[PDB]
RNA sequence: CCAUAC
């Protein structure tokens, strides 16, 4: 199960890959959880010059979540003290004096903000991105860093890949399987709708769309949403692979409980809008929202769940008259009339008032022959009164700034927000301990689930981070170490472009592609033969028996085949390949 | 006749 990682040789087929793509910058680098990581197994193990800027850095991140004012007016002094007081009269310093003179300036005052030493950040950064980062560039420590970067990008996952376990779900295409990832032994909620079901009820629409919508929700660390982290299809099966959420929903747990106390309901509420507040930032509404629609974890925080029924907005409104029947907007109900985040901030107020009560807000049938109880406290009616205007500029959310709108409200008079993102509050309940034969896939209509799958960069890395990185770094350097000395390039001084693995008519070779020529050798030899561009004319990719390979055809007339390893590899090959010879044959 | 990790 574990991952293998790929050979050193990678490096220079990967870096031709991954310049063209611009990430060999300091920062999507350091952007990148595996790519910073192996900055800080870099610099803090092997180059000494370095070493303060990421201590001192690490300790400023360390720093600025700390809860407590008294917490940061301790740790204020060690920093200055050790990282900048210490090395200020030892010289070790091209920072400026300004620097120290606004923190000094907040020092003084006996003020500890978290965004404090962010002007010193900014300006470690710069010393990085310049010397240091070409030094980076060229290690063991970036080497390891290409090699995972190949495995991100040749992951492609089958049933095999997941151990399931259980079935918690039925509706519509899908169930809502549980199951853990083998690669690494994560715990992923599955839904998997059936495209035969798909098809019959011409939902396919609404199953792409989803994908979407979760792959545009799920970037960004948010942790308010369930969020997708791989999508891939079977001949019959379309996955997404969700994050587990183990405490019921609210419905289930409003009965248990009852209705629901304020200050504890503020809780859920708070967690909604910054969750809410991520989809408006992204152009997405829930419309559904609902207790149901909020699961919760076995700590006590909430997500929001089935996106299915949610709508991109930012290039055309919507008018049509979705959502659960009992927090539809004024504006969502209508024939050719559209909304926006509008229905989300309705919605809410309609569950909110539900978590606190039960009783119904809005259905039709008034005439002839929102009024509020005497339950509230004048901050609480406040609040959803102005969530819950029959209008649409009348309402909270609206005009002006979205979600902020709803943060200045004094029912969060007494609340941190930049806390609550966290999860630094306590949680008010902690859980309890728990047909389609007739149908036909057709190929034709399989071709609109291309490029359905989507590895999902920040959750993978992050996932792999959490667990093996470390572990199965040792491992590789542990074999590279041990198959060095067993052994004891033709590369440098010439000029080359590149160098990988590949086979033909299967015989595994390394290659050599030169501007002129192309090398190969078995692995204790010379250059065995060669091939030169002067002669290649058509390069294609015939990707035969489901594996992506590559077609050369040749001026003396017979065809030349070659497979690669990993599919980032075959695509930085035809690539290269292509650019040799057409400049070489002028 | 829709929903369904309700
Ligand atoms: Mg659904």
């Amino acid at each position: 199960k574990k991952i293998l990682l790929p050979e050193p040789s990678i490096r220079s087929v990967m870096q031709k890959y991954l310049e063209d793509r611009g990430e060999v910058t300091f920062e999507k680098i350091f952007s990148q959880k595996l790519g910073y990581l192996l900055f800080r197994d870099f610099c803090l193990k092997h180059l000494e010059e370095a070493k303060p800027l990421v201590e001192f850095y690490e300790e400023i991140k360390k720093y600025e979540k700390l809860e407590t004012e008294e917490e940061r007016l301790v740790c204020s002094r060690e920093i200055f003290d050790t990282y900048i007081m210490k090395e200020l009269l030892a010289c070790s310093h091209p920072f400026s004096k300004s620097a120290i003179e606004h923190v000094q300036g907040h020092l003084v005052k006996k003020q500890v903000p978290p965004d404090l030493f962010q002007p010193y950040i900014e300006e470690i950064c710069q010393n990085l991105r310049g010397d240091v980062f070409q030094k980076f560039i060229e290690s063991d420590k970036f080497t390891r860093f290409c090699q995972w970067k190949n495995v991100e990008l040749n992951i492609h996952l089958t049933m095999n890949d997941f151990s399931v376990h259980r079935i918690i779900g039925r509706g519509g295409f899908g169930e809502v399987y549980g199951c853990r990832k083998a690669d690494t032994g994560k715990m992923y909620a599955m839904k998997c709708l059936d495209k035969k079901r798909i098809k019959m009820k011409q939902g396919e629409t609404l199953a792409l769309n989803e994908r979407i919508m979760l792959s545009l929700v799920s970037t960004g660390d948010c942790p308010f949403i369930v969020c997708m982290s791989y999508a891939f299809h079977t001949p019959d099966k379309l996955s997404f692979i969700l994050d587990l959420m183990n405490g019921g929903d609210l419905h289930y747990h409003l009965s248990q409980h009852g209705v629901f106390s304020e200050a504890d309901m503020r809780f859920y509420a708070a967690e909604i809008i910054l969750g809410l507040e991520h989809m408006h930032n992204r152009f997405v509404v829930y419309r559904d929202l609902k207790p149901a629609n909020i699961l919760l974890d076995e700590h006590g925080h909430v997500r929001i769940s089935d996106l299915g029924l949610a709508c991109d907005f930012s290039k055309k409104k919507p008018h049509a008259s979705v959502g659960t029947h009992g927090y539809m907007a004024p504006e969502v109900l209508q024939k050719g009339v559209a909304y926006d985040s509008s229905a989300d901030w309705f919605s809410l107020g309609c569950m909110l008032f539900k978590l606190l009560r039960g009783h119904s807000p809005f259905r039709q049938h008034k005439t002839k022959d929102v009024e509020l109880p005497d339950s509230f406290s004048p901050e609480l009616r406040s609040l959803l009164e102005g969530l819950l205007q029959r209008d649409v500029n009348r309402r909270l959310g609206c005009l002006g700034r979205g979600a902020q709108e709803v943060k200045e409200s004094p029912f969060f008079r007494s609340l941190d927000w930049q806390m609550v993102f966290l999860q630094k509050y306590p949680p008010p309940l902690i859980p309890p301990r728990g047909d389609t034969k007739g149908i036909k896939l057709l190929d034709s209509d399989q071709e609109l689930y291309r490029n359905f799958p989507l590895t999902i960069s920040e959750r993978w890395q992050q996932e792999v981070a959490e667990t093996v990185f470390d572990t199965i770094n040792a491992e590789t350097d542990r074999l590279e170490a041990r198959k060095k000395t067993k052994n004891k390039d033709y590369a440098l001084g010439k000029d080359c472009i590149m160098h990988g693995y590949m086979s033909k008519m299967w015989q595994r070779r390394y290659f050599y592609l030169f501007p002129n020529r192309l090398e190969w050798r078995g692995e204790g030899e010379a250059p065995q033969s060669l091939l030169t561009m002067e002669e290649i004319q058509s390069v294609e990719e015939t990707q035969i028996k489901e594996r992506k390979c590559l077609l050369l055809k040749i001026r003396g007339g017979k065809q030349f085949v070659l497979q690669c390893d990993s599919d980032p590899e075959l695509v930085q090959w035809k690539k290269e390949l292509r650019d040799a010879y057409r400049e070489a044959q002028q």
